[PDB]
């Protein structure tokens, strides 16, 4: 039985920015309550863990293991946890969601308060540290989530109960990217039938956000990136007009106005550039434009406009993964994706494995390069 | 009888940006296809008239006959004209509502359409030229109104047709500043019963958010404004707490999210400070909150925050005439103000006659004043 035990297992550790990876026998500790210890079988990765290994998030701390996107199955759980058992699958939400909090019970936002203080830090609530050592010297954890490894520990209120027949190497994609731009429009949006949408940036984000709209109904989907060899691929997600602001003197928030008589009904920022989130409010239309920022932006910036965009009707709004509240609604995105109504293999362009993790953080720089699966086994 | 003859009357004629109105006899001439000749009774001022007065106005167009806010009787109207007739009681505003463009017709927005490139301009439709001269020298429209003026001329599109029984040196009001402060309410926002609402600016905008708030059903209705003297006079229109942002050292988003444990859900700025936008953006609480722009800022002024403020679910609005339809829903808010539903002449602090327009210039920075109503007869 490894119930109880501390196990060893194989981990991708990050001791400094920038240097790569190493592939460390890690201990990881049982789970102590409300926790849930988890056999991780694939992870992805995306430029958000990239990004804390750059050295450049305001909350990274080092050594840690990184990783927020996978799917596995429950090896044990620790004391009160009811609502997953050994051997459940599961998907590791780092978006909590509690139930009992004031967020959780307000009935309007998925935001959810009640581990931040602990996994914005890198540790556990129930003792304010971590369950990841070597040598004896601990090592923090990331998002909550810590999915590069074979093995993680997770607070039970950010684990996501699965259909156990889902692939284990697809669903590991609900964990962020894809529910945030389908939940961009059917939930922070709710675009509706017949409307013109803009989506500035197609990494998989803005591809899910072009899924999104076209499973609603959206007509004009227009897709706008800096790099043309997005839009053939993009064609497959539902974008079915291109503009690259390369391609024009104007600002491109003048040429999608030129484009569409007025401006869209709808724009989604997938980037994390002010400058292009404030292009994104201004190519909205006149009396009912909404733009909803869903790219992240780094510390310090800000977004700016004129307030007669917003006094002669556009609304600005953003988004939190996609407005899903986690644990109730990724399942249900698994199953949408098991009846063939969403789309996630078509968003995995390369597989690999975790020893070969230093070997996905580069792909991340292929324009081609939307998801990166690693099988957690070698 | 005066039908189909230049009327010879009085009118205060702004010459130049910045120099005292000349009261004068102008001559209105008589009404053409589409257009209304008002013998104006009571006009109120504004800010946006001194805006353009100022020489702050990029549309300013010199000479002019300024003023917005009026009520009056229908003198005569042109070919074509409808829906009002001579006798008619009449509000004359500057929003228009044709019924028949793209943005009339959307059901998504107040904002036509279809006069402003006469308008804008400061002449008519028809013939593209002014109703309004003296010694033989035209004198420019303004806003589509010219209220200060015994008698003025303006598109059918633009006339609201009112109760003959209300008084006219009341409803006057009910033409700009008291329908966007209580529309800004039940409209843009359309808060809820028990909602918590910042308001940031006491005046009469400010004042009739509250009152529109207090309608609604809202619980904290918190004041904030730079004058403290202006709280004693709020509370009558449902304010109930107050904070003065000099009596702080915390920015007053700071000091608004520490008195509501996290914010409100509302928030309405009614100044035109672009800082003070940011703030009442800021004050909104996570996840929910709104905060709609109601005052109009100096061109070019930008409005700024960082983007993790919308991603963490707080919406930012604006607008326009508190979306309220005028040749529709004028008339229904002199219903209801005959009915005692809503407040009108709390608003009116002094009352003077067009003869001493200057006088009521000087006032709009009096502190003690709301509105000032202006009789026309002398
Ligand atoms: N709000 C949330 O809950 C949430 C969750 C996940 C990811 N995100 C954010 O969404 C963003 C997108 O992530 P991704 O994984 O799709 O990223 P990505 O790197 O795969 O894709 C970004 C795309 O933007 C394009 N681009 C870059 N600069 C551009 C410009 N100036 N104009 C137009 N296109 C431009 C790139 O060519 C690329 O196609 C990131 O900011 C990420 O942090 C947000
Ligand atoms: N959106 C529209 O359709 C529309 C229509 C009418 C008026 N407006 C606008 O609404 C705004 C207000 O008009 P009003 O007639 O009520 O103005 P007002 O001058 O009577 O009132 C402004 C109030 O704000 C206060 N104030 C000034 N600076 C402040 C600060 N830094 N913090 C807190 N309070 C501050 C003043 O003390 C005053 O009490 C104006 O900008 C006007 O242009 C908009
Ligand atoms: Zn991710
Ligand atoms: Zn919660
Ligand atoms: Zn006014
Ligand atoms: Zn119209």
């Amino acid at each position: 039985a490894t119930q109880g035990q501390v196990i060893t297992c194989k981990a991708a550790v990050a001791y400094e920015p920038n240097k790569p990876l190493v592939i460390e026998d890690v201990q990881v500790a049982p789970p102590q309550a409300g926790e849930v210890r988890i056999k991780i079988l694939y992870t992805a990765l995306c430029h958000t863990d990239a990004y804390t290994w750059s050295g450049k998030d305001p909350e990274g701390l080092f050594p840690c293991i990184l990783g927020h996107e996978a799917a596995g199955i429950v090896e044990s759980v620790g004391e009160g946890v009811t609502e997953v058992q050994a051997g459940d699958h599961v998907i590791p939400c780092y978006q909590a969601e509690c139930r009992e909090c004031k967020f959780c019970k307000s009935g309007k936002t998925n935001l959810c308060g009640k581990v931040r203080s602990a996994t914005g830090v890198g540790i556990m609530m129930n003792d304010r540290k971590s369950r990841f050592s070597v040598n004896g010297k601990p090592i923090y954890h990331f998002m909550g989530t810590s999915t590069f490894s074979q093995y993680t520990v997770v607070h039970d209120v950010s684990v996501a109960k699965i259909d156990p027949t889902a692939p284990l190497d697809k669903v590991c994609l609900l964990g962020c990217g894809v529910p945030t731009g389908l939940g961009a429009v059917w939930n922070t949006a709710k675009v509706e039938p017949g409307s013109n949408v803009a989506i500035f940036g197609l990494g998989t984000v803005g591809l899910a956000v072009a899924e999104g709209a076209k499973t609603a109904g959206a007509s004009r989907i227009i897709g706008i990136d800096i790099d043309s060899k997005k839009y053939e691929t993009a064609k497959k997600f539902g974008v079915n007009e291109f503009v690259n602001p390369k391609d024009h003197d104007k600002p491109i928030q003048e040429v999608i106005v030129d484009l569409t008589d007025g401006g869209v009904d709808y724009s989604f920022e997938c980037i994390g550039n002010v400058s292009v989130m404030r292009a994104a409010l201004e190519c909205c239309h006149k009396g009912w434009g909404t733009s909803v920022i869903v790219g992240v932006a780094a510390s310090g910036q800000e977004i700016s406009t004129r307030p007669f965009q917003l006094v002669t009707g556009r609304v600005w709004k953003g988004t939190a993964f996609g407005g899903f509240k986690s644990r109730t609604q990724v399942p249900w995105l698994v199953e949408k994706y098991m009846n063939k109504e969403i789309k996630v293999d078509e968003y995995i362009t390369h597989n690999l494995t975790l020893g070969e993790i230093n070997k996905a953080f580069d792909l991340l720089h292929e324009g081609t390069c939307l998801r990166c699966v690693l099988d957690t086994s070698k």
